[PDB]
């Protein structure tokens, strides 16, 4: 037997992403981790930090996205999101890419395929057996699950495919019943161009009873519209910020001005814009408050090179300094390829990304540190590096301890993808004999 760096070897497509978060959660010395496995089904494992023993991975549910007739080989937009409720049941949200006509008429957007799903562990703190609840709307993409101190659960998602509002559904009974969706970002026809307002949001905990939300805007072009009829692309621009007080129900911008829901593009441009990116195309990151309560934002952006996705995009850091939004500088200086990363912030000046990037054909995951509020980052220790690969990463694990902070997927082909749990220094190893016994 020997220790290997990966805890599973069956990921497919993009098995992780920052937008489906938490992908893993730490509680009482156990780190729970989830990712997308064969047929895009959600898999979950756990690591017991005191005993050194892994459990799983176990399949938590059955995704429609892995059983489509044709189309893209892997969809990936329904990789799993995790939450542990106040009774210890583990919830997995997964499988949605906006539903389809068989689920009903989507009242808050359009559809594509794959009904959004909700599984729960049969017993508290036991990841081995699962049951379907599917008590949320099937018209969902991009699950983001937040539990407040009183146990209330907010599930944020897009209520359909591109041309849909973003919403949350709230549960006060540990995820067993959800209230109807509440729209907080509006999709609608533009009155100036042949496009629909569309959005991508990242919601996470703020301080107290606040939830904070960063988002970029998608210019959702009609077919044949746009410059020289380029049609529908992934064109996205800019980044915005607002806050949600879960005690009062009210939303506000960084200055505390209250917003009427759902927020339209026109109000967002007036009230919640954080950083314009000009002609640069964006891919959203995440947001976190510093120790003075001021929001920091990771936003990826890059030059449009004419591709359907524009071109490669690099992570940039933005922050509220108490009076104005500042920043926009790249985390990795002079880098022009693809980078992604999540960050931690303490004092407003002190920001650390764990970021992935490529050097030649190799994948790198390393820490980058700023002490000047995000204008300059310097690379510190490398946590994982793999030749002839690229990394998909999770957001930082909820309540992470130093040994287990982020999940990584070593993309080589689009199946058989090795899955890693990494900490300050490197991977949380698993016995190979144990892994082979457990797989799948
Ligand atoms: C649901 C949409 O239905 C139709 O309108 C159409 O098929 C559309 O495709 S599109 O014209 O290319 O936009 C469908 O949209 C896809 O699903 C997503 C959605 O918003 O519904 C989108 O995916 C996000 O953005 C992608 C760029 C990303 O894809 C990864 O990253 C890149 C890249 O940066 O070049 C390329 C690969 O597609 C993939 O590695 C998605 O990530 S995921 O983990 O694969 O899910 C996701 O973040 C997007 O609009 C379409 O892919
Ligand atoms: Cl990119
Ligand atoms: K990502
Ligand atoms: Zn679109």
């Amino acid at each position: 037997d020997r220790q290997v760096g990966y805890f599973a070897d069956n990921g497919v497509g993009n098995p992780l992403a920052i937008v489906q978060h938490p992908a893993g959660i730490h509680k009482n010395g156990i780190t729970y981790v989830s990712y997308q496995g064969p047929k895009e089904d959600p898999y979950i494992a756990s690591y017991n930090h005191q005993t050194g023993q892994w459990q799983g991975p176990f399949r938590a549910g059955i995704s429609e996205l892995g059983r489509r007739d044709g189309g893209k080989k892997f969809d990936n937009n329904g990789k799993p999101t995790m939450l542990i409720d106040d009774e210890g049941y583990i919830h997995i949200f997964y499988g949605g890419h906006g539903g389809q006509a068989s689920n009903g008429k989507n009242p808050l957007g359009n559809t594509h395929h794959g009904a959004n799903k909700h599984a729960v562990s049969k017993r508290p703190y036991d990841i081995s057996q699962w049951e379907d609840l599917n008590n949320i709307t099937p018209f969902g993409t991009y699950n983001q699950a937040i539990k407040m101190d009183n146990g209330d659960i907010y599930l944020f998602f897009r209520h359909g495919a591109h041309r849909s509002d973003w919403v949350y559904q709230k549960s006060v009974d540990n995820g067993r019943t959800f209230a109807s969706p509440v729209s907080f970002l509006k999709h609608k026809r533009r009155t100036d161009i042949d496009a629909v307002d569309s959005w991508y949001a990242w919601a996470g905990k703020g301080q107290g009873d606040n939830i904070i939300v960063s988002y970029d805007y998608h210019v959702c072009w009609d077919g044949g519209a746009g410059v020289n009829g380029r049609g529908h692309t992934t064109e996205r621009h800019d980044v915005y910020f607002m806050s949600f007080n879960t005690k009062t129900g009210e939303w506000s911008n960084v200055e505390g001005e209250k917003l009427v829901l759902p927020v339209t593009r026109e109000v967002a441009d007036e009230k919640t814009m954080a950083m314009r990116t000009g002609e640069l195309w964006t891919f959203n990151g995440s947001t976190h408050l510093d120790a003075q309560g001021q929001p920091h934002i990771a936003i990826n952006a890059g030059i449009d090179k004419g591709a359907k996705t524009g071109g490669p995009k690099q992570t940039r850091h933005v922050r509220w300094n108490g009076n104005e939004w500042v920043g926009g500088d790249k985390v990795i200086p002079q880098y022009e390829r693809v980078s992604r990363g999540d960050f931690m912030v303490t004092d407003p000046e002190n920001i650390r990304y764990l970021t992935t990037y490529n050097q030649d054909n190799d994948a790198v995951l390393s820490w980058w540190q700023s002490h000047d509020g995000g204008e300059h980052f310097v690379e510190d220790k490398t946590v994982l590096r793999k030749d002839n690969a690229s990394f998909a990463i999770s957001a930082f694990i909820k309540d992470a301890i130093p040994d287990a902070q982020m999940l990584v997927a070593e993309k080589v082909s689009d199946e058989g993808i090795k899955m890693y749990l990494v900490g300050e220094e490197g991977a949380v190893t698993r016995s190979l004999v144990d892994l082979k016994t457990a797989m799948p």
